[PDB]
């Protein structure tokens, strides 16, 4: 059946963002307005830095800076954890280490503000160099790709989910973030506890040619993946 969470996912919604951030005491705000398409799992979004110039690199954010819209195939549908906490939403924690250097911890209300889809993020960032490639700026701006596992968490009704992100160093090397994650609904109405599966993600980032502030557009692509559940034998 059409559960009430994917209701609200048929067509386009806006999409608000706002972060404030704190790396290495740094402090940091980025504001972010555009649109997703879970029917195509596609997101444009831009993102603004509101208190000046960022502290860090705008591709160690992206992952930070809306997960309910993935597009779920439909024979996928039962497993989507994330629009079926919806419209209540859900709390999203993260932490992301980076080799060799510091890590992020991340807390994220996501839910509906009338028709727009609304992320209240803070990050806290510790522990990093000052000439390495986060606060050095030495990371490359273009374009990742992404599969976020996940897993269920029935004790706090929920899910778990990790992953690897490998941003590409002006030198030609790799700056490797490994993201723990974990997500928790806000109300206390049933959702989809989901078997194993992944998100296959691509970001695209660009600039605004007529933008002077310090900002990024990001393009992305999210697609959920991982089961087949016989969809080969139809076809002989």
């Amino acid at each position: 059946m059409v559960s009430k969470g994917e209701e609200l996912f048929t067509g386009v919604v806006p999409i608000l963002v706002e972060l404030d951030g704190d790396v290495n005491g740094h402090k940091f705000s980025v504001s972010g307005e555009g649109e997703g398409d879970a029917t195509y799992g596609k997101l444009t979004l831009k993102f603004i830095s509101t208190t000046g110039k960022l502290p860090v690199p705008w591709p160690t954010l992206v992952t930070t800076l809306v997960q309910c819209f993935a597009r779920y195939p439909d024979h996928m549908k039962q497993h989507d954890f994330f629009k079926s906490a919806m419209p209540e939403g859900y709390v999203q924690e993260r932490t992301i280490f980076f080799k060799d250097d510091g890590n992020y911890k991340t807390r994220a209300e996501v839910k509906f503000e009338g028709d727009t889809l609304v992320n209240r993020i803070e990050l806290k960032g510790i522990d990093f160099k000052e000439d390495g490639n986060i606060l050095g700026h030495k990371l490359e701006y273009n374009y990742f790709s992404g599969n976020v596992y996940i897993t269920a968490d029935k004790q706090k009704n929920g899910i778990k989910a990790n992953f690897k992100i490998r941003h590409n160093i002006e030198d030609g090397g790799v700056q490797l973030a490994d993201h723990y994650q974990q997500n928790t609904p806000i109300g206390d109405g049933p959702v989809l506890l989901p078997d194993n599966h992944y998100l296959s993600c691509q970001s695209k980032l660009s600039k605004d040619p007529n933008e002077k502030r310090d900002h990024m557009v990001l393009l992305e692509f999210v697609t959920a993946a991982g089961i087949t559940l016989g969809m080969d034998e139809l076809y002989k």
